[PDB]
């Protein structure tokens, strides 16, 4: 209790900013993490010495990929903590100690490839899980770092509270594959917009969750301008390596996986945000107005994209 993680000043004040980028020194994403778990969950919810174990096998899984990689684990984490700290009185003792552990392994051992990709390919994990194929890898990937010798940072849960943890952690990792987010926010906005909706239902728990997972995972949409648009280039240098190798399989790949169609990068980013990102934020909005700031920087970078397709910005 007494050894309390510090942050500088400028960090200390910005970090409670939904718009926080945790900056390019790799070395303090640790003590980054660290802090927010003590204050969002408390400086007990773990033994500091299993948790630092925990956080560098989870660095070590992850790989040297341009997007899927250490630093957006840390950085959708950081969207969670934002979410958490405004909307303290909505969550549960063993949600908090779930959801910023789920964020930080939401995408271990990821190599840079699509579901779909892995199908194509016939890659063995497809044999393994054939729906959210990396996503059921991802939470493996998970259990397997907690089972290491002194990494149970879950050891003084009873037998079932560790089992419901390792349930909405589970959860959470599987609703980060965006091909379920469609029917999970269709689900949630008609509950919505009829009155069903109860956070005392478990199953509209895992729902709520589920999208706040979907947020934290597109959270680069949500930052300032400059961050939004060097980490479009990150996911992007991933795509294209992705589309190239559909094509040595004779596959043609998609548009947003094809690097000759470059140009169009911006009318794409416009239509992701128009199909995927103000929906997800908008509804998020309605269920937790705190997360507004989410929405209107959302919003501010589709203004900022629509300038580019008019010539008035560059990329
Ligand atoms: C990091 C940046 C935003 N982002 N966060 C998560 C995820 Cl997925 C995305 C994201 O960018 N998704 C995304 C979805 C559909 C797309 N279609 C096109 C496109 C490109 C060229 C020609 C025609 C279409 N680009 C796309 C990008
Ligand atoms: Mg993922
Ligand atoms: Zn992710």
């Amino acid at each position: 209790g007494l050894m309390q993680f510090t942050l500088p000043v400028r960090l200390c004040k910005e970090i409670e900013l939904f718009h926080f980028d945790i900056g390019p020194f790799e070395n303090m994403w640790p003590g980054i993490f660290v802090y927010m778990v003590h204050r969002s969950c408390g400086t007990s919810c773990f033994e500091l010495e299993k948790l630092c174990r925990f956080i560098m096998s989870v660095k070590k899984n992850y790989r040297r990929v341009p997007y899927h990689n250490w630093k957006h684990a840390v950085t959708v984490a950081h969207c969670m903590y934002a979410i958490l700290q405004n909307n303290h009185t909505l969550f549960t003792d063993l949600e908090r100690k779930g959801l910023l552990i789920a964020c930080l392994c939401h995408d271990l051992d990821h190599r840079g490839f699509s579901n779909s990709y892995l199908q194509k390919f016939d890659h063995p994990l497809a044999a393994l899980y054939s729906t959210s194929t990396m996503e059921q890898h991802h939470f493996s990937q998970t259990v397997s770092i907690l089972q290491l010798e002194g990494h149970n940072i879950f050891s003084t849960l009873s037998s079932s509270e560790y089992e419901q943890v390792l349930e909405i952690i589970r959860k959470a990792i599987i609703a980060t594959d965006l091909a379920l987010y469609f029917g999970n926010r269709k689900q949630l906005e008609e509950m919505y917009q009829t009155g069903s909706l109860n956070l005392n239902n478990q199953s509209h728990r895992d729902r709520v969750i589920g999208l706040m997972m979907t947020a934290c995972d597109l959270c680069s949409v949500t930052k300032l301008w400059p961050v939004t648009k060097l980490t479009a280039n990150d996911i992007y240098a991933e795509f294209w390596a992705e589309g190239d190798e559909m094509k040595k399989l004779g596959i043609q790949p998609i548009p947003m996986m094809d690097r000759d169609k470059k140009d169009e990068v911006p009318q794409g980013q416009l239509g992701f945000y128009n199909a995927v990102a103000i929906p997800c934020y908008t509804t998020l909005t309605q269920i937790l107005p705190p997360t507004e700031p989410l929405l209107k920087a959302c919003r501010d970078n589709l203004s900022q994209w629509e300038k580019v397709i008019r010539g008035e910005e560059t990329a």
